[PDB]
């Protein structure tokens, strides 16, 4: 019948990309950003029709991490065998949680790459519970005996669990890994992700530091297993994510048409060329490695030195570089839903050596690219793009640390639908019981 | 030791291709057709043997449906999970009224394009129930997370049922779906088709509206595992038929060779201007759009949007430039044997602008095409086709809904023998109990 | 609302348990029969809300076989192989046209102890198409080895298809037979029937000859395993039919509580009077035997018993003579030669045709025990399952051989052949449109 | 084919899923259901849950509403299964709870030790002095039928 109008005055009004707005205002016709531009220049017809009004300090657009983990894994095992063995249901549960936490924080956007996202995105989207926009790898796919492979386990129980052959009763095709040997195989694991709903798929096309035997200078999957990989993805119009460390494995995702590279920890002048001539984004995760240096390895299993400070330090340097060439980024922490997404801008800002406005767009306007057509517009706050919007108490461009105070965020609207602000409940807004 | 002769004289008699006859005759001479011609010219060889005559207003040739789906589904579940829940048995029971309702309509051949075709077949062919020449796919072949795909079911049970991996007791290779991934796959899912003595071959090629998840714009399969199922098809002088939407999808299935597609819906004249140069069968089974136009979504799953006017109208531009660029053209339902299949000769009129006479064409004398070398001399009145042959009490080229007037048949000829005739029995004639 | 009446006046009323009555008059509110008596003593409440009446020469309840076998083979394998080796989509086809002749015949209910009974009254159910009332067992549960098995066929294909082990896709669980060795077993046998809708339960007590290596004087299942068979049907409202020729197998059927015997091939003077105390059923089905001593064979397996004719001949007498409720079962498919077995009730076992049409609607209701409503006799209150006639069957029995004889057909009140009545019964639409 | 059972699909379907035969990856042993038949199949059904920390046993005693095609006035499991099911529980401090409507259906699941009932439909006279003489508790659910 009639659009639900909403207009925000700002002090400051950070739009994602171009220059931050003084004495701004933004207007929200239902589910989308319908103005933006100085407090004066408002269309006087939605001054008329509007219901709701807020001014606040600073407004942005919604922050997306774009490298989480679903996990929700049982605190018992430190290892990636709590990810076979925790049940499903004790990980929704805690998914639930910090789904919760992440829209508290001013997060309306993730990009779950190995984990339960899909599954969990539907109670979500039935409004069940509440949390950010939800765009799911379903399982990361891995060779036999690459980054995904649980070493500590016999082979049997982990391809039982986690292959694509010998379909059985107890979702198959539903877990956090896919183990998948060979080009016959990779094409029915692109697809068990798809089926889930997966709207990006995630390769482990390198060594990794977290699982236990593997060696991250060497490549993985063959040139031929990745091109069909992506050719599966790209025929369902999602793109592929790639994990990737050593210079091996980083050309051959490129060389596959991989479009997402995460750590990128041995990017060199070769790389940063080629990411921009093709325009693969650059998602370096750095709070991991920072984490564990300050942490010197409490948390992790002791055959974790692998990240050593020679994979540390050249991972800086790659990062680093990769800013200076102006290659395109966005920001990933690695971690749970509700974990400290907000450190990756801090060390965007002083690690990597961006400015805080950069550090903002790579999280913002930046972001989408991360699911390339599975994207709408939105993560900017610009006419058109989706009303997630969010609003602050102090200016992030003074000290980038604000966000890792939950509660500077005062004002969280995702699909113009307001989840935290003043006297809003804690499922948002108009919230009910959904079990009666 | 005597050719078994019946001489039918006629007010109007429609021949399939070419001009209708005015006080015309037409002989069988057992199972094949003798003569066709003006009543003065019939051979004095024919009148000296006979031993039955009839006279009646209009004869015409036995109507084909080129999109039939033998599923004898139990009315409990909505979606696909019908498919596999339901017990063949079921199925079979209610595939036999579905198949005399055909037959008592003036249906004499059916491609029945997935479902249980080949399974009935023969208890039509050893004339224990009857029904019209069936030409089925047995299982239609579909990617996993393909438009065959039960999205609501775990990929297990799925897999289970209709994998091509996994040989087992309950007739492995059998049901109304195979998934196959992979060349290797592909080749066995062909193949096992033909076990069931298949005369065509069905793939999904793009995405579809009937299946909860998966998007009608993308294809399906590679490129190289369409080309497989061609080839296979082509080594045992089966074609495949392709159902699909996007262009993508109709693209893939031209370049592999496919030689029938369904749907059609994103055809533009570039599609046109190829299935003509490459002789490829459009059947456009548009009733399923205007029934559940009219029906507004009753009968259907919410996700069922898909089709929403978008694709309506795209699909109704397919099929009415494509019938201006003059692309071979018959015509397909898409629903239960004894369902509905009159209607499509309405569209094809009312919608898709063609005459009487050419919709008539399309369910007869093109509708073979349909099987390519499967089939016979047939689809048509003329010397030497099989003697599958209708008689009407109305003019359908006045009024073309008279078809959806059962009645109004009241004569059936398959294989020159009669099943719906004057003081004919409900099983044909001469009939006889089989148990006996 | 108001309740749909039909009357039919008939010459000779047969009601199915007491005397035939002359010149009577039947009613019908809706599904069940709201009255029977003579003409004249018609309630008038129904006189003036009736409309419709028949007049016919003959009246009797709906016919009832007790023994048939829900199959719908594939002609190709000569042996139980075509039971497995045939696709349930072509047995459904089949069977429909065979339930279709059932009806056609005056046949409304039938007992079908082996096959896919359950699953195509499911079909029937639904109006989809048409059929006598089945009361299906599902499967057959044999032992390994019993007379359910395929002998011809390596064990592990059969018991793969067949036993209550290693669940999987492709239908586990409802297949024409089930195989189950051990009193673990046999529970999931009987209850994977139920499952499937089963109103009866069907074992194979005793070795048969339509299977290939086994011996029909010896027992089959242990007396542990078919009390159990008994105990789980009995906790569900069913009851047990057994399939048993020699003493043996009979008497551990009886011993474990079984209510109705198949064949019963070498009954006695001990049998009869058990099967009295204990009021069981019997039912002889003795068509297989004569069609087959007939054909001098021709059709079977060189395994197969003029002594066994002999034996069960004189069983079936004496059952008769010594007053065992009796009912009458074919043992074959849909549409077969169900008429038969009251010819033969009356030739062989020498009852009157009165008698064997007793044993044909009466009785044939305890067949299935609880699960049977009031029925199989045209009496108040019963279900309105009636047929027409057009010669008397009691002058000759033989009248049921020919299915134009049969002129009306009521089903559940329901009218599904008759006078300008279409072949799918009365008010019949096309379920597809 | 007990209340439990899920009609609508093939008997392979549910068995696997639910069924205490043929161990297998996809967390065997841990779904809402548990499909046993027979003393030696019952035994590993409680014992399956204890597994995951069960602190009380649950049986359909007889035939629900709420599935599809079994009836309550029927009893499920034999006087055997339910004893043993109890004697399981019993061993690890559980009590069991059985759910049931039928006369016949409660006085097994009050023969066989259980100590919770649940809806139980058809108690009468009889039933109420066996569950105050035993010390059975009643739970109604009445909220489902109004
Ligand atoms: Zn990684
Ligand atoms: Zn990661
Ligand atoms: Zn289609
Ligand atoms: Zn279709
Ligand atoms: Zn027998
Ligand atoms: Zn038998
Ligand atoms: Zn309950």
């Amino acid at each position: 019948d009639e659009a639900k109008v909403t207009i925000i005055y700002a002090g400051l009004l950070i739009p994602g990309d171009g220059e931050p707005l003084r004495n701004a205002a933004l207007v929200i016709s239902d589910k989308i950003i319908a103005f933006v531009g100085s407090e004066a220049d408002i269309p006087k017809k939605y001054l008329r029709s509007t219901q709701s009004t807020h001014r606040v300090p600073v407004l942005m657009p919604g922050l997306w991490d774009c490298h989480m983990h679903f996990g929700g894994d049982d605190d018992y095992y430190n290892d990636y065998t709590s990810g076979l063995a925790t049940h499903p249901a004790s990980s929704g549960a805690r998914l639930a949680r910090g789904c919760w936490e992440a829209l508290q924080n001013g997060y309306t956007s993730y990009r779950d790459l190995a984990g339960y996202g899909c599954e969990v995105a539907k109670a979500i989207n039935d409004g069940t519970i509440v949390g950010p926009n939800v765009y799911s790898s379903g399982a990361a796919l891995s060779q036999t005996a690459g980054h995904g492979d649980i070493f500590a386990l016999p082979a049997g129980e982990v391809l039982g669990s986690y292959g694509v052959m010998n379909p059985r009763p107890g979702y198959w095709g539903a877990g956090p890994l896919c183990i998948a040997d060979g080009v016959e195989e990779v094409r029915r694991a692109v697809r068990l992700q798809i089926r889930r709903g997966a709207k990006v798929i995630k390769v482990m096309a390198s060594g990794g530091v977290m699982s236990r035997d593997d060696n991250p200078n060497f490549a993985q999957f063959s040139p031929e297993e990745l091109k069909v990989i992506v050719e599966e993805a790209a025929r369902q119009n999602r793109i592929v994510s790639a994990h990737v460390h050593g210079k091996a494995g980083i050309m051959a995702a490129i060389k596959a048409g991989c479009k997402s590279l995460e750590h990128v920890s041995y990017a060199d002048e070769e790389v940063w060329e080629l990411m921009k001539e093709k325009g693969i984004l650059y998602v370096a995760t750095r709070s991991v490695i920072e984490i564990f240096l300050a942490s010197n390895g409490e948390g992790l299993v002791k055959e974790s030195w692998a990240k050593l400070q020679a994979l540390a330090d050249s991972h800086l340097k790659a990062y680093q570089g990769a800013i200076k060439a102006g290659v395109t980024i966005a920001l990933g922490t690695d971690t749970a839903p509700g974990g400290p997404t907000a450190l990756e801008l801090q060390f965007a800002v002083e690690r990597g050596g961006m400015t805080p406005l950069e550090a903002i767009k790579a999280a913002t306007a930046n972001a989408p690219l991360s699911v390339g057509p599975q994207a709408p517009l939105t993560g900017q706050l610009r006419e058109g793009y989706e009303a997630d919007v969010i609003a602050l108490e102090e200016n992030p461009l003074e000290d980038i640390k604000v966000f890792q105070e939950p509660k500077a965020v005062t004002h969280v609207w995702k699909g113009g639908k307001l989840f935290k602000g003043p006297g809003i409940g804690p499922w948002g807004e108009d919230a009910r019981n959904p079990f009666l």
